[PDB]
């Protein structure tokens, strides 16, 4: 079922937002044909994280991940880092050949750092672009502001349905900021 | 003349693709208003590094360097990765207020998280968001293969610049709806 248009679609949660001091605790994956239609969502996998890790996060991430339920699962889950990347590789690839999809969502320039540190193979797997829907609420903020105003930000608390308000973001920019 | 509407694009040459490992030798910037329209060119400016930097270089840009004469500038330059990142300051601060432009350019990501490791200054002196027109490049692949082809692409820094507003131009005339 691989086709060299689908897009890779990816979320993640860290312990902080520094590569060098911090750690993907969560990741999520969503595959969608070039037309942004669902093709297949990905697991949603919380990465172990030893306690002294857990302790090592400043006092919003560990009032934020422990509210959420997040490090919990974390504490609890017995997926490695490592293990982790190869679930995501192994759905992945029957959607999406190598060095095809752009990393798409939002803010994920901060997510292909964490990934070219704490997963390698998964970074590798995407092609070097971004495609990144801040950028047309950049543009669409300056050349049509009413299209960046319209978009209805939806609920995003838990995995799936953040990279899905992401999708509809784009989409909103298709529909009203793109000619087509 | 500053505006905090006006944008910084930037283009960098590396001695390979890790921003943690490799190192910067080449800079430019351009700055443009919000519609565009070129400001200013910026100073273009070749990094001085070790030999050993140089001859570490993978096949990849032991040959792209070498041939383009980025090598042979590298070597002569008598600017520090410091005093370039100090001169390129000293022009964009003439045109952009600190924290108003976005990073513009094709694939910035890669040239922000280089300046965040070698140039920290100048990376704190952009706005959080990036402009990266390979974002649309990628869109116009998929949906509107045709605009893709209409535009036509340059191995000097300001010509890469001048392209990559450029090809923003393109998607905004033909691809973006207004
Ligand atoms: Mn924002
Ligand atoms: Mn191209």
């Amino acid at each position: 079922m691989q086709n060299p248009q689908n897009l890779i679609w990816i979320a993640l949660e860290m312990t902080g937002l520094d590569p060098d001091r911090d750690v993907i605790i969560e990741m999520a994956t969503i595959v969608t044909d070039s037309d942004l239609n669902t093709l297949a969502e990905g697991p949603v996998i919380a990465i172990h994280q030893p306690e002294e890790i857990l302790a090592g996060m400043d006092e919003w991430n560990t009032r934020q991940h422990g509210q959420s339920g997040l490090t919990q699962r974390v504490r609890e889950s017995t997926v490695s880092m490592a293990e982790a990347e190869a679930q995501t590789l192994a759905f992945l690839e029957q959607w999406v050949p190598k060095r095809s999809s752009p990393i798409c969502g939002n803010s994920i320039c901060q997510d292909r750092r964490f990934l070219y540190r704490h997963m390698p193979r998964l970074e590798g797997y995407f092609h070097y672009r971004n495609l990144d829907v801040s950028t047309l609420k950049e543009l669409a903020a300056r050349w049509a502001p009413q299209v960046r105003e319209s978009f209805k930000k939806g609920n995003t608390h838990l995995a799936l349905d953040d990279i899905r308000e992401s999708i509809a973001e784009l989409r909103h920019y298709r529909d009203h900021f793109i000619k087509l």
